[PDB]
């Protein structure tokens, strides 16, 4: 189950753990955590 979702542009933010562009600050931070934590989920959307 391995996803890939790339887009077009250095994103000024980048996941030092798996390696995904974010646009939005935010949003990094809360794939940040969302690595730890096993819910009742493991495959992405997109
Ligand atoms: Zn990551």
């Amino acid at each position: 189950g391995s996803s890939g979702s790339s887009g077009t542009g250095e994103k000024p933010y980048k996941c030092s753990d798996c390696g995904k562009s974010f646009t939005w600050k935010s949003r990094l931070r809360i794939h940040q955590k969302c690595h730890t934590g096993e819910r009742h989920s493991g495959p992405s959307s997109g």
